């Protein structure tokens, strides 16, 4: 008689299951902390907010983090990038969880309150996961009690990670956070490749659409429009970059792109004269990648070549100003989280206008919106970090430190250097790959111990 | 002017003709010209340089003396100069010893040369070294010199590492600074410059189709993230060795098969330990660890016959070339490509097909049978190597009193700010145009428009 | 529309507006064919024209039937594999008043009734003229089950590669009753559809089934030919190390070139049937296997029990008998994880454990997984296949075979491609549909390599 | 010893020579295989070959084999900068005669081809011709008509000698048959397409050093050396555009995820400055031509020329670009051999640091072969083994012994058989390892074809 969840059709569940079954299977890091920690029970007494896009992957984090001891309120942290075959299976096994794909708004809000109450009042929460930083935006404004019980946040991603850090700059940080984005099997492979796999991937879901021989702007050279850029230049598409970093924009020259502005001379100055409109009006696919605000703005998309797709793979839908659109220009759905927008007016179209722009999950994410996010594979680093993450604090118990020793303690850190590498050496031996192993003679030439750590912490890799 | 020896002077008219044309094309290095010669920030500097005589360290060189310096140069290794690019130097006046060829006692004497000014040491001030081999020298056979200079510009990774053993040892004696680890530096030069310059070097040597064969990179940090690629670019069916598990993972995601040389990954020095059947159809091994013996004596028995067998770390142990001088017969094909013959040490057979290529007897093979990076990409290294060389002459570290001079012995990096500006002048000199953020932007991310654009955390 | 219609049978006639919204996207996507629709519409080429089609009832296949129905023609359609069907497009033709019988997951016997309801109408044969073929099956159907309506045909325009092949076995053993135009040997076709096609479909397929990581995991393509060829690309620019198998030394000779390694499942090359010829350290370390080739048990029971735990099987080529999934139906437990992906517990035929480790994982029931777990070629690809097929329909229509006196269709009874001219002209649209931009020739220059101006630009012999 | 019967750059590269040539023959298992199979059977016994063909280290290879299978020769290169002058000295140093250097003179290569045609001033006892890009063939038309009386057929290498060869088979004038080596699978799709792809970015860097990475290239043609020269390009990461005439190529050009544009604007080329999009070429750092036109890089394409921008030719003639117009009328600054600035200020004079000037490579010659060494000696094995197997097939033929009515009926320009074909790719994949599966007696017919091949239609395009 288990009701302590809300899931779009729980009828989902066996499905979701034999896909967790596969996962279990792509995932050797995770799944070796599960058989490594699961007697000694690490997270016994661990009670922890969660709120990541509840996939089929983050089924397997779940569970695992269950196994070793934990107990879990779970919600996603997009409206769209819930798997529900994925939320059956964790709500059928007695977990609640609150998640479903094509949420409004409204109920986003109303599924993290459900992990925050039970039975209408405060959990007795005392860890936090974190994708993006929302969850623990409502329990600094809305439940600072419950953060005096709670022993620190794990958190995923390049956004939630900034957030943290202005919390700590301005003061209202309130318990210690681990950067498990800046692990390298993380940002270096999640960040980077995860969105290789997934981008062309949910484009070719959303649209159908041939990319080999045709034009896109790729908006930012970090870490996802890297792997952004190479998920479309792999498919055959002629990949133009833009970028504010001029070390970013160095890179994307060298690998072989060309780097250019959606605004003369990069001065982006509110003006429609500041457009070039010369080669927006020659891009098929514009995709944002910058976590920042407004980069494929009114004017832009003005702009852009007639029928060209539009789409955000940042983790937040203010990167392109749908807001305009939204005000201004008629939406046709052509399918779910697949939108026509009619650039000839907003009181209706003609449903044979050629001058229209597809958007992709509504400005959402559109690798978890329209397609499934990254693979079980890549997400293996990422969702080990967050174990190792939550273990290191949960064991740090930084609630019940005296005063004068939390303040030693507040701080966003990342996890040390060896765990990384010992998470890579687990992802490695997935792909069946070999490390060698240093003689004696050789890693004191270089300096180091033979079984690590092996860069300085100042590696870029 | 007599202060000079190359191999021919009679090339500077043509090498004068390629730093003309190599002045086109590095913007970063040609737009600190302009914009110091004015200041002459090195006026009163006199620089010991160490670094390969190629057209590019001319531009450099030629800019530390616009900006006001005077220098004396040589190369950092045997094979790595350009002699119409050393003929040129010393044409203008400038003190160079450097040639392509030189043996073991010619470098040696070529890098006294430039420490000695008529039989007595020059009164340097500043050093300017890619490897440490200068350094060295001066550490252990000048040290009352180092008491003069203000500080060292250290170019490569393995003379980084030296440097820092020398820190962690107490006999570090002027500060320094890591070039090697400026982002436009490192992860320009030492991947993409090996991108471009790894598959030259071996068509030049060996013009051997490298579609379809087999290659094995001994590692992939930056050296051999850029090799690996020189190599697939070309349709090399490539696997990549590493003991770093953090770089193997980047090796699979990027595609590549990761292997070791030997069953289970380890190395216990008997002949059982290799994996044969792996090195019996390698048709390339490249080594790029600044590692010792990577590429063993066992190694290379096992290697498929007529494998090539190439290094392009910075010292030519990473292949154990005394044990194929000991074992095995030398033929030359031509200069730095050398037929091993497997069948016996005292002579060969003209046509035994049991013989390995060996480029460059296993020294820096870019630099060794081609012409090392491109001036497009090392217009990043010797950009950040002017600054560095202006951050140290102006802190005068020589002239302060003993007490300030313990707070100021360390070896720092540039500040992110400066490594940006020789990113945006590389990337003009693509076309590029890099955008400005508007005020709600930078405040939305929490930058300053100007930059730094990242935290001195980020990866890139 | 049609009032009372009822002469279709479809999965869901609710998904006709979802189908219809994506026709009018794919018609922006495959100007080659919304050209030939605005050129010809006036003339009505195809009045009187009663088409008999099968080809996979996809989206890019409703395009292709509401430009022959724009030309004059009537059409009676059918999907040619029982996986390939887009239900929404069924549902936007069947919605149009155009007799539709197909959809996504039919049963063989389902497969033939569907075939078999656009060559009867009301019981009796329907009066059809024409012939678009994929494969061949409906072809067949008609030589083998109803040879007399085959009096009344003026051609038949054959698709793929397979099809074309039984086409030419027919009329080397005398048994072709109709002449035909090979559309798959059009370079816009093949060199177009064949590869391109399935470079951009084959990852797009294991990714929707599966959803695996394919960076860094060994693959092994089995043929390549234009479909191998495009399979390795889609899978090694994904950083799959990909091993390619040939029988034909010019195509292994490509694939060295290309970058791949060229390796046998069959010790040095040899299937003696035996299992000690099967390459079991080869085969134990494959990821996943892809079969492209067109030919018969290619992925044999010896090499399927020899794969590495837990690798995907699939099959891009025509027909599914590429792999030997019969021998799995016989052995092997099969759990279906959702449609179109199951799992094959090599423990037994009776039961599985849900958690046991080895299994394989087959795509489509081993059919064509493009269009089996994906949406097969996309329109702007499929705008040069089907571009070649409206203009064999034209041709061959009004060449009028059928009202020729016996002596007369002795002569034509052939099988031909289209005039490279025309080849060239597809080409062109779908160029400037990228926005290219063709140069043209100097009279000069065009007298100096011996062309015209206009074209054709090539001889027949060559090979792009 | 006594042997004088050559005209080398330096005979004492002979020894140099031969160290390659060993290298080269473990590189060329076709070729190779060729010899050890025919070598008892001396099937070129009594052939008198005259060849005309780039002087490299894979040609020595070539002509080694022919002489090993019972021919003899006399030589020249069909370029006047293709040739590698140890391979010369070798080839020179085994008694074979050979008229062929780095950097001969107009004069000079037709004196070269000329030595091999005459013997102590006489017409050799010639019975075959082995040609790349028809000079020799064209010479002896014109120039020796008797010569070709008693020749067999000539085996002609490339696109344009093709070309050639049809346009006098279609007028009437070809004297003796052909086999047309360029169109064998093993060698268009192989030489021409593959060997591009390795040499040209080569070429590219030993002349300039430039790097390729995120800079701009305009290929010109996409025919097979279009294809290999734009991959060869990409792959270094060159942003790469491309133009064609023919719309399949460019079709192919765009799938292959080129943009395809065109020097002139609309595509419309009327001679005058006002159709140049001056805006692309404007901003294009390097152009390369493939095409086997003339003209396909002109006088106002040069003018509009981005400042700096190399040009240069991998077809296989060099009037594929305006050099012309630019001895007319710009000042040349040689760099090094086969590499010029040409400086756009001026005819008379240049200023030594002028930044507005092009760098030609190989003054427009054969850039591959120019300014590196040509195609790989692993790739060459493809096309010397089809040349072998051409020179076998015509001598055996003896077509200057039949009578006229027999000649009639055999004077034609045809290809090797493709079950040929296959045998040369097959040892070029035993070369890399590569292991060919063997159809089973149903799969063969299943698919309609004989086990041993050959396996495709002769309407099949690869
Ligand atoms: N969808 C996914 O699966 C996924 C995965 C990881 C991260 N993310 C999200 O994607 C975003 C980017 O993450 P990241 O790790 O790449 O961060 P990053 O800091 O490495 O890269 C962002 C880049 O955008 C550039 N940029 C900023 N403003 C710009 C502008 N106006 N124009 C052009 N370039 C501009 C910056 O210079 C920077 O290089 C974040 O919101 C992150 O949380 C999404
Ligand atoms: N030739 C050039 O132009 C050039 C340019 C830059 C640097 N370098 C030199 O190349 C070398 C590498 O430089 P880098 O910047 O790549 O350093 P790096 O630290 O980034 O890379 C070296 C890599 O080698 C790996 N390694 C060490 N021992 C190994 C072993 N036994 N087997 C396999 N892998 C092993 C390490 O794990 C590391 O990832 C240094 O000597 C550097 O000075 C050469
Ligand atoms: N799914 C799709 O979208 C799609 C598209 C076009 C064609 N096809 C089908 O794909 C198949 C292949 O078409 P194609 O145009 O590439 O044909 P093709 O003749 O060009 O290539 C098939 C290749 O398979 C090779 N082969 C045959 N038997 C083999 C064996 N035992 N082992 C290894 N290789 C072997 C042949 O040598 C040949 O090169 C046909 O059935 C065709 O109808 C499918
Ligand atoms: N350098 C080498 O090693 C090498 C090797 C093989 C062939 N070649 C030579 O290269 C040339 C091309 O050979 P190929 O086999 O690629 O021939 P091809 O017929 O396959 O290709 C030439 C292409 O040029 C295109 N073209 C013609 N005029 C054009 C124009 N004005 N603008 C743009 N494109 C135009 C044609 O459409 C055609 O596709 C010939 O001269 C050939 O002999 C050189
Ligand atoms: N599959 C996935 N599951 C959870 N978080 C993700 N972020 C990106 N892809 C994801
Ligand atoms: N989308 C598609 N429609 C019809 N036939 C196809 N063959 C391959 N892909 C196809
Ligand atoms: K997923
Ligand atoms: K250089
Ligand atoms: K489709
Ligand atoms: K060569």
């Amino acid at each position: 008689g288990f009701t302590d969840y809300k899931v779009a059709d729980i009828t989902l569940a066996a499905w979701g299951r034999r896909e967790l079954i596969i996962a279990e299977s792509e995932m050797p890091a995770l799944m070796g902390l599960r058989r490594k920690y699961a007697g000694q029970q690490p997270l016994k007494g661990a009670k922890i907010l969660g709120c990541i896009h509840m996939t089929i992957q983050t089924g397997v984090l779940i569970e695992t983090l269950v196994a070793l001891g934990a107990e879990v309120r779970w919600s996603s942290c997009n409206i769209f990038s819930t798997q529900d075959q994925a939320a059956a299976a964790i709500a059928a096994a007695g977990i609640p969880v609150f998640a479903w794909k094509g949420e409004t708004e409204e109920e986003y809000e109303w599924c993290i309150e459900q992990t925050i109450l039970k039975d209408g009042q405060p959990w007795d929460a005392n860890m936090v996961l974190d994708d993006g930083g929302d969850l623990t935006e409502i329990l600094h404004k809305k439940y600072p009690q419950m953060l005096e019980r709670i022993h620190g946040i794990t958190e995923e991603t390049t956004t939630g990670v900034h957030r943290l850090l202005d919390m700590l700059k301005n003061g209202t940080l309130k318990v210690p956070a681990i950067n498990v984005n800046d692990s390298v099997t993380k940002s270096k492979n999640d960040n980077k490749y995860g969105c290789r796999h997934s981008l062309n991937d949910a484009i070719k879901r959303g649209t159908d659409h041939l990319l080999s021989g045709k034009q896109a702007l790729v908006i930012g050279y970090g870490d996802v429009g890297k792997g952004s850029s190479q998920s479309l230049r792999q498919e055959g598409m002629i990949v133009k970059v833009a970028e504010v970093d001029p070390i970013c924009a160095m890179q994307a020259c060298m690998d072989g792109f060309e780097v250019v502005s959606p605004y003369k001379n990069g001065i982006n100055d509110g003006t429609e004269a500041s457009i070039d409109a010369a080669l927006l009006g020659k891009i098929d696919l514009i995709v944002t990648t910058t976590g920042n605000v407004n980069v494929c703005d009114a004017n832009m998309l003005k702009a852009l070549k007639k029928r060209a797709v539009v789409c955000n793979i940042g983790h937040f839908d203010n990167e392109i100003d749908t807001a305009f659109m939204r005000k201004n220009w008629a939406w046709e759905e052509v399918k779910p989280q697949v939108h026509k927008i009619h650039r000839t007016g907003k009181d209706g179209f003609d449903a044979h206008n050629d001058d229209y722009l597809i958007l992709l999950a509504e400005g959402r994410l559109v690798n978890l919106g329209n397609a499934t996010g990254h693979p079980s594979r890549i997400m293996d680093g990422s969702f080990a970090n967050q174990v190792l993450a939550q273990i290191h604090l949960f064991e740090q118990k930084y609630a019940d430190l005296p005063a004068a020793e939390k303040a030693k303690r507040l701080s966003v850190e990342v996890l040390p250097k060896k765990l990384d590498e010992e998470v890579a050496l687990e992802m490695v031996k997935g792909f069946g790959g070999v490390v060698t192993q240093l003689t004696p003679k050789q890693a004191e030439y270089i300096g180091v111990s033979v079984e690590g750590p092996f860069k300085p912490d100042t590696y870029r890799y």
